[PDB]
């Protein structure tokens, strides 16, 4: 069966200076409501949220970073503003730390539910997001790297070398996730993201296809960067067909984590892409063929409330075993073919399935 975790307390994190900032509290309540409306909620096993512990945060983050974000709990508005401004694209309220702990702890409980056999797969409707967060810093609406921490947490209750695949289909590069595992061959990081040769957030060449990992982790970092404007279902289905799925099958993960931002969705003001809810359903359904179905979908970005609610609900529908909706309709944009070919050339030395 399918687990679901959601806790309205994660809505308390808010922007006190700009109440229309796109990373809204109602992102998670709208997704939760849509699950209820589509009668998906009643079909799931409800997994309780919990706080991550500071020891658990230290799986990926420095004690300094943990301490600094923790300290924000007690700050007056002026110092919250000052601290937030020390990072790239961060706002902080007194509730932020607690919400970031709940987001992480919720995902640990979800991974635990899967790994103990209580559920086969699970969805986590959480905020604030995580994948921009680095070992030592907050970034891009993210405080702690929830997905990265969850991979380590999974390893901490099974085997240090448990093979974890992280598929990051948030429209942005998960810079923090890449860096945390860059020298690691136990965690395969595969990200699809708008890149625009560095013009798209977070604006680093770290996100390019030629960054394939370091040391023993060489080959275990797969960046699929998009250039030249809007991409959609055809391009994402093709990237999964040619790259994500062949590499994933060869890696043979024992657990799949999805950094599931829905900002590549049709309608997203930040992403500018047009992946459909049906498209996200097919991506989910493909990932379910891995790791004996052990997949945990973790909300990252995604800022059109209707788009993210429809899209994530479709993912949960697939997890629950529903038939994929009818769909990949068009030839690829030429720059997407170039992107896919660039990644294939970059990773053929490491994956026999690409040769
Ligand atoms: N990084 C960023 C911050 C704020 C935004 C708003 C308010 C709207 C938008 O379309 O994109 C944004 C991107
Ligand atoms: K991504
Ligand atoms: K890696
Ligand atoms: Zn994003």
């Amino acid at each position: 069966i399918t687990g679901l975790v959601y806790d309205q307390r994660m809505m308390l994190h808010h922007n006190m200076w700009d109440s229309h900032h796109p990373e809204l509290p109602q992102r998670i309540s709208r997704i939760f409501s849509r699950h209820e409306e589509l009668r998906l909620l009643s079909r799931c096993h409800r997994i309780p949220a919990r706080l991550a512990t500071e020891e658990e945060l230290a799986l990926c983050h420095s004690s300094k970073h943990i301490s600094i974000i923790k300290s924000s709990e007690h700050m007056k508005p002026r110092d919250l503003n000052r601290l937030g401004d020390e990072y790239n694209s961060i706002f902080i309220s007194n509730e932020s730390y607690t919400c970031a702990l709940l987001a992480a702890g919720s995902c640990f409980n979800s991974a635990q539910a899967i790994l103990t056999g209580q559920v086969r797969n699970a969805v986590a409707i959480v905020r604030p997001p995580g994948h921009h967060a680095e070992k030592d810093t907050a970034c891009g609406f993210c405080f702690f790297n929830t997905a990265a921490l969850t991979a380590r947490y999974a390893q901490s209750i099974t085997r240090e070398s448990l093979r974890v695949l992280i598929v990051d289909w948030d429209v942005h590069h998960g810079n923090g996730t890449q860096h945390i595992f860059e020298e690691d061959d136990s965690v395969l990081y595969i990200s699809l993201h708008r890149y625009e040769d560095g013009a798209f957030f977070p604006n680093s060449e770290d996100a390019n296809y030629d960054k394939v990992g370091l040391g023993k982790g060489r080959g275990y970092n797969v960046n699929i960067p998009w250039n030249g404007g809007k991409m959609g279902d055809p391009e994402y289905m093709a990237a999964f067909h040619h790259l994500v799925m062949p590499i994933a099958r060869e890696f043979a993960p024992e657990l799949v984590l999805v950094s599931a931002g829905f900002d590549a969705a049709r309608g997203d003001p930040l992403g500018g892409f047009q992946v459909t809810p049906e498209g996200y359903a097919h991506l989910t359904h493909q990932l379910m063929s891995l790791a004996a179905g052990r997949v945990l979908i973790i909300l990252e970005g995604g800022f059109n409330l209707t788009s993210i609610s429809e899209s994530m609900s479709m993912c949960t529908s697939m997890l629950l075993g529903d038939s994929p909706p009818s769909l990949h309709l068009t030839p690829l944009k030429t720059s997407a073919t170039v992107s896919i070919n660039n990644v294939l050339r970059a990773h053929a030395p490491f994956w026999s399935s690409l040769r």
